[PDB]
C-alpha cells in the first residue's frame, strides 16, 4: 500500500485525521502526532 494516506494513518497538515495518529501510538502507550503527511508519537500517556 502506497506511503500517501495509507502508511501515516490518513493523517495530514499536522492533523488527527481518518485513521487518527493518536491510536498507532496508543498500542504504544504513546500520544501520536501528525508531523506533516506523517505519523510518529509524541510522549508516554502517563501524564504524571
Amino acid at each position: 500500500v502506497h506511503k500517501m494516506a495509507k502508511n501515516q494513518f490518513g493523517c495530514f497538515a499536522n492533523v488527527d485525521v481518518k485513521g487518527d495518529c493518536k491510536r498507532h501510538c496508543k498500542a504504544e502507550d504513546k500520544e501520536g502526532i501528525c508531523h506533516g503527511t506523517k505519523c510518529k508519537c509524541g510522549v508516554p500517556i502517563s501524564y504524571l
